[PDB]
């Protein structure tokens, strides 16, 4: 019938890859569209991104715009393409995309904007290109679900994955990302061009303990918050 | 009935916001989408492509992907706003676009590449987005009108135009472009992703012969092209 699309949202290392590929094994039903910064992180966009990423750690301030740009467009096609090639035979099917076209604009890149990474230019072309790129969309979200985390909990996550160029990572930028995070999905504080976000369902989980061996609560809030959509 | 897309392409004071503004007042089944990068040479798009213009004249190989990005898909949005908005009560409706999607990409972006303006993640990133851009379209040209000059001629009338920022520019320049032109829409030699473009029809015009005043056989040789669409 009509795919239901879910974003997972959380702060690095609060543990969205892990949840994805707990949820994805579970029914023949669900399937799951992983984040392509988060593969370039691990084959032209794999080749591109790698070059992006590293060109990135030297060099915000240069390649924030272009970075930002490149991630969203792999966002939008890898969510399109599993939007029309999966689950066409499934019953109750259902799609959970590693964040979405919202957090990369409203998180991340705004983020960077902030921390002039990117000039006003830079920033103004990217949100007149996000407008317009995500109408040119049958991406519309029904849910969003929230895994929330301390930034210490996820500071200690960036230590566990053990990633050489995360563990310079400090608290006071995940406490920065963090605090967007409960901006926009926790009090709802946050204004978008995007009208129906204000009204979308969100499902805010804590993820604070280790739920790698011990996830059946955490799934069983996802099933119900499923059957309200 | 069906609009009909003409690109009309030439070098750099060629002569093509000239004769597109010859072209409109001729007929009430014929409209024309001028150039965004032109009309930021003279609100929101004006003010980023003013400061892109500006940054780039400072750092071409700093801004070349941002200004190439934006250029683009600025002139997408004015062409698909053409073709959904106007010459709908139109008998024989044409549409004269001043260049195309493919100037953009096979011209500009591929010449400043090939200057090191950009360097080879931008432009597989640039082509990555423009493949992509362009498929997400009812673009797709009828026809090409080549408004051929010499670099002597197009150098001529920059100084004739007198714009500040322009004076600067070389011969040796305009004969690069000049030569990208010819290969694309002359001799046919050059390859693209758009396999329609290989057997969309072309006409050349000499326009090194002044024709402010004097347009008759070029809107003649115009008006026979179009009959063959
Ligand atoms: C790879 C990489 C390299 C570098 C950075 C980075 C480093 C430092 C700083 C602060 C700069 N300061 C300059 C001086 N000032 C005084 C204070 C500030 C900002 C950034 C960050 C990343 N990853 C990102 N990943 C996303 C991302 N992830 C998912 C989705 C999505 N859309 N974006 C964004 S940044
Ligand atoms: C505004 C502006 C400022 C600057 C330049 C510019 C200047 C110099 C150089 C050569 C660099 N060299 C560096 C050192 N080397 C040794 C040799 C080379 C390249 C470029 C050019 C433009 N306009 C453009 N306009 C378009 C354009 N127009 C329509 C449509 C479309 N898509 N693009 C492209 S560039
Ligand atoms: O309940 C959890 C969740 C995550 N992790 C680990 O914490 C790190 C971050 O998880 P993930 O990469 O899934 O985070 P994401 O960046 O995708 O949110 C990884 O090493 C996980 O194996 C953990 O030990 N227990
Ligand atoms: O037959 C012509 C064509 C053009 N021009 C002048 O040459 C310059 C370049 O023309 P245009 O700006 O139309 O060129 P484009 O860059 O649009 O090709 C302008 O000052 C025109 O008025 C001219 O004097 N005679
Ligand atoms: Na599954
Ligand atoms: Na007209």
């Amino acid at each position: 019938t009509r795919i239901k699309k879910i974003s997972i949202e959380g702060n690095i290392a609060a543990g969205k890859s892990t949840f994805v590929n707990i949820l994805k094994q579970l029914s023949e039903d669900w399937e799951v569209v992983p984040e392509p910064v988060a593969r370039w992180s691990n084959t032209m966009e794999q080749k591109n991104g790698g070059n992006v990423l590293q060109m990135m750690y030297e060099k915000p301030e240069r390649w924030s715009f272009t970075f930002q740009t490149y991630a969203c467009l792999s966002r939008i096609r890898a969510q399109l393409a599993s939007l029309n090639g999966k689950l066409k035979d499934a019953e109750k099917p259902v799609l959970f995309f590693e964040r979405s076209v919202y957090s990369d604009r409203y998180i991340f890149a705004s983020n960077l904007y902030e921390s002039e990474s990117m000039n006003e230019t830079e920033w103004t072309i990217y949100q007149d290109w996000h407008d317009w790129m995500n109408n040119q969309q049958s991406l519309e979200l029904d849910g969003i679900i929230y895994l929330q985390a301390t930034p210490e909990t996820c500071l200690h996550r960036i230590y566990l994955r053990g990633r050489n160029e995360e563990q310079g990572i400090p608290l006071e930028y995940l406490e920065k990302l963090h605090y967007k995070h409960e901006s926009w999905l926790l009090h709802r504080t946050l204004k978008t061009n995007f009208d129906y976000l204000q009204e979308v369902p969100i499902l805010t989980l804590d993820v604070n303990e280790d739920f790698k061996d011990k996830y059946e609560s955490l799934v069983e809030k996802v099933k119900e918050f499923l059957s309200t959509l």
